[PDB]
């Protein structure tokens, strides 16, 4: 395991002990294995066996429904009244919803791609070494690859591991980086050695990592690391070391869930402690294990009452209607409780190219030197039309149109493009559009040369398909590019050796022809060109070309620009040698400066008008960019995160400023920064923790492996559709049309979302409070049982899970994106809304109470004993009260609970309704505003008459309350609700909050 690019061939061998000619011997191999392990990424032990269930089962509100289900069963065997075998139901129907939330609960096919499991997809399982024990070529499970050991590795071989370059065989060697970057253009190595101890990846031009592939050549080498210490292992494990908080929702429900618990176990002590009756009143008979039944009956009361059951099955239900949702809007949301994290985001950090802008290319701009004359020099200035790929549209000068054959330097320019360029252009004959062939800022180039004509080439009578390469063609027939020097990080910039095809026109030797970044080629300019003559470069005519430089990067128009220039007098063919790419450089010098072109990636139609809907959701927007700091800030003007003309110096930083900073400043500029440029391996990943560190609910957009860790890290991960494998399931959500308003679209679908959810989660459970205080009163202060689990299971299944599915599809509330993120640890229910729920809650509780005790003070037709105090006794072995009559059963009757079940269902239609807002009056925000809601609330009541009529099912429930005096009486009982709410919904216009 060595720690070196940066040092040479022989260093590595000799670090090893190694001979390049013989590799490891079996011992060395023996000793390496064991000091390094194999050559692979531990295992991942949370696998799919029934773990998954056992799980689900260890939850508190799951284990309480669970031990009211034991208890269910054993009731359900020792019975009285009318010794009925259908009441088995009710110990089953439990055990079916415990099954049906679990089933549906361990919906961890989700979550079964995990990311660093899509990361054995680029360790192959074979690998090709020189050991000692033979001179052939043995080919072993890379598994068994060891450092040290001598590799080999051709075309189409995915890398095997970290390995340290010693000889290239073929002519050139190319490996495609893309598992890291997405970057596809394949890069060049070389063999020398990388000097910087702390080189990135990128810069390592003598390295192979592991997981990547072989594009072109055969190279061989020596294994440098293996396992997690390569690259790739090493983000691994960055990967491994970081855990994911649970979405501030499901943390909520957990909340929820112990705080239910505790009430749940704080009433059982109280009716124990309200029944100090049973402990001194019944003298004898047998009622210990008698009346202890009764207790038992209670219990399984208590907990269905409170356990808002089936709300799984709706906020389940409600984000999967979220995910297609989204996905029309091109946001393909991997895992479902994300949707709500997506609501919160306070920050979203954005990759420019292809993101906030289109990644297309084109050249606007270009200039040439006009004269230079002692300290003064002026130059020739040209903008270009049309922005596509299309060689269609004009060079021009004074806006006026122009022929650049005309310009002796404009023809040079051209063929700088031209020549010093690997890509080029095809008209894709069934789109009936051009398309680029390559990297696109280097076709940008090739469609320019296109529009100048520089050789007057006759074009309107060509091909459409000859058209796209037609001048390029032709001043290839000029010169003839022997090799090409490929761009490198450290010179930034990349030239051509050419020669003259034998034509006879500038015959005067061979040519270099260098394009780069404007700042290191100008440098290593001595001379300028003007016309057809050189002169030397001077300050003022330096200062000329830099000051017209910095004008179009940093202006309104936001050009990226290359200095191009060729070496008039090239060093001899023999004398380079092509292999030592720090040689390059020198072979780029003595230079004579030719031209400028400046180029641009338009930003996106629909980002300035996004960014500034983030503007007022009160969201952050960061730019992350490859820019220089200069044009990163002109551009983030352009798109409307800086003010045309505001103050942002401490606020956009360059990869290298932010590295000078201590820690803590460094922190501190996370919390204010809006533009990042030129930022390295390490930054992202920092950027989201000190964001986290802020509170902040962070979008991080990214690709490639090199991007997982900061995607996993972040809130929200966002991979783009056009992304690698890995970066996609990093990810909490990817970007279909890789547009940045999908980001700001989608944000707006969870804040929608959400909203809803509050309102649904909150009308659910305000049902379970009365459903306890109810059943309460109907134990402690008063006998008379006034609902029974069954029909409560029905009720918080179907007659409350409709609304509340319905209230799923509520109004987009008018100003979601014109309010500020919400807080991850606002709760759902406090403050007045706690006491505006704890009255309803109370109010059912004493209305379905209520009406079953009002059964006996007033009921008409059928059984109506008024004052009859049921309070007062229930067992039945006295009758005394009762002098004589036949009529001890009225207590266990199917008439007054029916009583009960009609408030519930018809009071829950008015908190349906209720729950349309949260503040406006229902005569300000109407019951129709929600036709789903009307359509719900209708089936909910006719769902309740199917169960009361069709004799099958009002045996497991109970009988018809056919009278419309015993009707009006629950209406009667039940609609106040409507206007006790509404005094306290809009008593916030007394409490100052709204
Ligand atoms: C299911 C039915 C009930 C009555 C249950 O106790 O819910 C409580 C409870 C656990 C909470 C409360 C309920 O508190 C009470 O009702 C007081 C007890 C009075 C009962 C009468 C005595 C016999 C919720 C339901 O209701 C009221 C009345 O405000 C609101 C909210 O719950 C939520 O917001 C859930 C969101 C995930 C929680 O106070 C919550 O605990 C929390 O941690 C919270 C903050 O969440
Ligand atoms: C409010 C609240 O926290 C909860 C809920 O409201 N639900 C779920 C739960 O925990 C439980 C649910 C999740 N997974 C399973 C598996 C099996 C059975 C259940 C569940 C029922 C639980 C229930 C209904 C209490």
């Amino acid at each position: 395991m060595e720690a070196a690019h940066s040092k040479s061939t022989e260093e590595c061998l000799a670090y090893f002990g190694v001979s390049e000619t013989t590799g490891l011997t079996p011992d060395q191999v023996k000793r390496h294995l064991e000091k390094y392990g194999h050559n692979e990424l531990p295992a991942e032990e949370g696998k799919s066996l029934w773990e998954l269930v056992i799980e689900q089962f260890e939850d508190l509100l799951v284990r309480i429904l669970l031990l009211a289900a034991c208890i269910s069963f054993v009731l359900a065997w020792f019975e009285e009244g009318e010794e009925t075998i259908t009441a088995f139901v009710e110990p089953f129907v439990i055990l079916l919803i415990l099954i049906a939330n679990a089933i549906v609960g361990v919906w961890q096919e989700r979550n079964a791609e995990n990311a660093i499991e899509a990361l054995k997809e680029y360790e192959p399982e074979m690998g090709k070494v020189y050991r000692a024990d033979r001179k052939s070529v043995q080919r072993i499970k890379a598994r068994d690859i060891v450092p040290g050991d001598i590799v080999e590795v051709a075309v189409g071989d995915k890398v095997p591991a970290d390995i340290r370059i010693l000889s290239i065989k073929s002519t050139t060697l190319r490996v495609d980086q893309s598992i890291l970057t997405g970057e596809s253009v394949s890069v060049i190595k070389h063999t020398e050695p990388v000097p910087d101890p702390r080189a990135v990846n990128q810069d390592k031009k003598n390295m192979l990592f592991s997981g990547t592939n072989i594009a072109a050549g055969k190279a061989l080498g020596i294994v440098a690391t293996t396992g997690v210490s390569t690259e790739i292992g090493k983000i691994r494990d960055q990967m491994a070391a970081t855990e994911q908080d649970k979405t501030p929702l499901q943390q909520k429900l957990d909340e929820f869930g112990e705080q239910l618990s505790k009430v749940i176990s704080l009433i059982c002590v109280a009716v124990w402690l309200i029944n100090i009756g049973h402990f001194n009143d019944p003298v004898h008979g047998g009622s210990w294990i008698r009346g202890a039944i009764y207790y038992f009956k209670i219990a399984v009361a208590l907990a269905v009452a409170a356990i808002p059951e089936g709300l799984p099955a709706v906020i389940t239900t409600c984000l999967a209607l979220g995910t297609r949702r989204m996905a029309k809007k091109n946001a393909i949301v991997r895992s479902l409780p994300s949707v709500e994290t997506l609501g919160c985001t306070s920050v979203i950090c954005s990759d420019k190219t292809g993101t906030l802008t289109t990644n297309q290319m084109s050249v606007c701009k270009m200039f040439i030197i006009d004269k230079v004359d002692g300290d003064f020099c002026s130059l020739n200035e040209f903008s270009i039309t049309g922005s596509t790929y299309a060689p269609e549209g004009e060079v021009l000068k004074n806006d006026k149109p122009i022929r650049s054959g005309q310009f002796d330097g404009l023809v040079e320019l051209a063929t700088i493009c031209a020549l010093c360029n690997d890509s080029s252009l095809d008209f894709n004959e069934t789109k009936g559009v051009y398309e680029k062939v390559g990297e696109a800022t280097e076709t940008a180039l090739t469609t320019l040369v296109e529009k100048m004509n520089v050789f007057n080439t006759e074009v309107r009578n060509l091909s459409k398909v000859e058209r796209a390469n037609a001048c390029n063609s032709v001043i290839r027939q000029l010169m003839k590019k022997e090799f090409t020097l490929e761009f490198s990080r450290d010179r930034k910039s990349m030239s051509v050796y050419c020669s003259p095809a034998k034509s006879s026109r500038a015959a005067v030797g061979n040519k270099m022809f260098v394009k780069g970044a404007p700042e290191g080629v100008i440098d290593r300019c001595n001379y300028v060109r003007v016309g057809t003559t050189r002169v030397p470069m001077t300050g003022p005519v330096k200062e000329k070309i830099l000051s017209v430089i910095k004008e179009w990067g940093t202006g309104r128009d936001t050009l990226r620009c290359l200095a191009l220039a060729t070496r008039d007098t090239p060093p001899k063919r023999e004398e380079m040698v092509l292999d030592d790419s720090s040689r390059f450089m020198e072979y780029e010098t003595d230079l004579t400066f030719v031209g400028v072109v400046g180029m641009l990636d338009p930003p996106r139609k629909e980002v300035m008008g996004s960014i500034q809907l983030c503007r007022d959701a009160g969201i952050r927007v960061i730019m992350i960019t490859g820019d220089n700091k200069g044009t990163a800030i002109a551009i983030c003007r352009r798109i409307g995160i800086f003010g045309e003309n505001e103050e942002v110096a401490d606020r956009a930083y360059t990869g290298r400023e932010f590295d000078d900073l201590p820690l803590a400043e460094q922190r501190e500029a996370c919390r204010r920064a809006c533009c990042f440029a030129r930022v390295e391996p390490s930054h992202k990943s920092k950027i989201v923790e000190y964001l986290q560190s802020y509170d902040e609910i962070t979008a991080m957009t990214g690709d490639g492996v090199n991007d997982a860790p900061a995607l996993k890290k972040a809130e929200i991960g966002i991979a783009m559709g056009s992304g690698t494998a890995v970066a996609k399931t990093a990810s909490e959500m990817v970007l279909a049309d890789d547009n940045f308003s999908t980001i700001v679209a989608a944000v707006e679908e969870g804040r929608a979302i959400y909203n809803n959810m509050k309102q649904f989660i909150r009308y659910l459970i305000s049902s379970n409070v009365g459903e306890v205080v109810c059943i309460f009163l109907t134990a402690a202060l008063g006998l008379p049982e006034a609902l029974i689990p069954v029909q409560l299971l029905w009720v918080n299944l179907v007659t409350d899970g409709l609304p509340a599915t319905a209230l799923g599809f509520n109004p987009p509330d008018l100003d979601i994106m014109d309010r500020p993120p919400r807080s991850p640890k606002e709760p759902l229910i406090s403050g007045w809304l706690f006491f505006r729920y704890m009255a309803i809650g109370g109010y059912v509780g004493a209305a379905t109470v209520g009406a079953a005790a009002w059964w006996f003070m007033y009921a008409e037709d059928g059984p109506g004993v008024t004052y009859h105090q049921l309070t007062h006794f229930m067992q039945c072995t006295e009758d005394h009260p009762h002098f004589e009559g036949l009529d001890c059963e009225i207590f266990e009757a199917p008439e007054p609970m029916t009583m009960a079940l009609s408030v519930l269902v018809t009071i829950e239609m008015c908190n349906a309704l209720n729950s349309l807002s949260e503040n406006q009056s229902l005569m300000r925000m109407p019951p129709w505003v929600n036709i789903w809601l009307l359509g719900s609330i209708c089936l909910s009541m006719s769902l309740h008459f199917l169960i009361l009529y069709v004799d099958p099912l009002p045996m497991i429930f109970k009988l018809k309350a056919l009278d419309l005096t015993q009707w009006l009486m629950v209406l009667k009982i039940s609609l106040p609700v409507i206007g006790l709410d509404e005094i306290l919904k809009f008593i916030a216009r007394n409490y100052l909050e709204g």
